[PDB]
């Protein structure tokens, strides 16, 4: 759109996408993008009908993305009995996506409390009284609740739904807006032996 | 914290809970137009594939309608194929400058060719040679040859013939939710679900 695209990975076809994905990243820090690691995230219940929302990219790791979240709230719910999610990050500044596929896995304790810790301490009360996505029935008491805890010097103790999913990619497509309409896309896609990877018409 | 959005973002309704849910996305895209925000109808849509695995791309809402928005899209694409499957759907919008998400939740039902047709012309006629030589989604193999056959096209000046394929989507909502920041970081989320007359509207927990 308004800033710098280059996108010359769609000539190249780099052999990993995991280092595709870091350069886009960090390209979008310098560059500035507003926002660039607000990912809508799908996930699917037991009858295939997906949901989504945004949730926030706290790091890319070697195997995908990870994000934290709770265990009850319809994500997580659903991620439990169903793990295979899809994500797209947009940025509207350059026009340009990153559709992230693959499956969630939740990791263990040690690492949700150490993401637990790693949030600014502000955001511990309301997480605390929260049991995300279920019904609210009195918003002042959840407030009053809060407003309680928010006396105290955190951190607080992670509560028990507190978790952190690593979403395990088999699949990413980088899509940039070309020229004259053709649009760019380079799709990979993981095999036994490293990851395939081809071009998609627009 | 990820959140950069400053704009004030009244959120009335998660107090005063509407019975008719649509209202609410009128206001919130009204709103959206006049404050300037930044391409308000890009939604990141997800279907599901056969074994309930889901897929996400950006599509553009192009109407709102009574029961629900409408987008464009080929019918062979791999939204297009997963969707004459499993017409069951999400999208959401995220607004970063006001802060605000709308999700949107439903079955999308391909309408008539009639509707395409119109929904095509009414396309700059400019985007019409790359849609028409385009399968969307399948491997392209040449991409000098697909720049050319559509640099051909594009001599006409004019609109084209609507592509076989080219079709839209009316996702008729079963339910949705209206996420806003709030005060003190008590998210304001008010939730609304299809009941067999009307809807059913509850506020969620952050
Ligand atoms: C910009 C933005 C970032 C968000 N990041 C997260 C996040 O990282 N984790 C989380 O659980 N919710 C996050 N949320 C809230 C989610 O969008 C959503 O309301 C919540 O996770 C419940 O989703 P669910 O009911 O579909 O499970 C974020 C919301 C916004 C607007
Ligand atoms: C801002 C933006 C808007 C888009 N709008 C549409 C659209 O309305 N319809 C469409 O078919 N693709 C649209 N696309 C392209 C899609 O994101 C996607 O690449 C294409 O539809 C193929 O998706 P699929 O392979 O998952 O079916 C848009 C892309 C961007 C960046
Ligand atoms: O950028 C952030 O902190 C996100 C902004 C809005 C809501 C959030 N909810 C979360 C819930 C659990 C874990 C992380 C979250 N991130 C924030």
């Amino acid at each position: 759109g308004t800033l710098d695209a280059p996108f010359p990975e769609y000539q190249t076809l780099p052999a990993d996408p995991m280092s595709v994905l870091h350069n886009w990243l960090e390209r979008a820090r310098r560059v500035g993008i507003r926002e660039p690691r607000a990912l809508a995230l799908a996930t699917a219940d037991s009858q295939g009908r997906p949901s989504t929302r945004i949730v926030v990219i706290s790091e890319i790791s070697d195997a995908g993305v990870v994000f934290s979240t709770h265990a009850g709230s319809q994500k997580g719910r659903e991620l439990l009995h169903n793990p295979w999610a899809s994500g797209v990050l947009y940025w509207r500044e350059t026009s340009q996506q990153i559709i992230l596929n693959g499956q969630a896995v939740r990791l263990p304790n040690a690492k949700a409390d150490d993401a637990w810790l790693k949030r600014p301490y502000a955001t511990h009360p309301m997480s605390s009284v929260s049991r995300q996505s279920e019904e609210l029935q009195d918003v002042q008491a959840m407030r009053n609740a809060a407003r309680q805890l928010a006396e105290l010097q955190g951190p607080l103790p992670r509560p028990e739904g507190y978790c952190v999913f690593e979403l395990r990619l088999e699949s990413l497509e980088f899509w940039g807006n070309g020229q004259e309409r053709l649009h760019e896309r380079l799709r990979y896609d993981r095999s036994d032996t490293g990851w395939n990877v081809r071009r998609l018409q627009p």
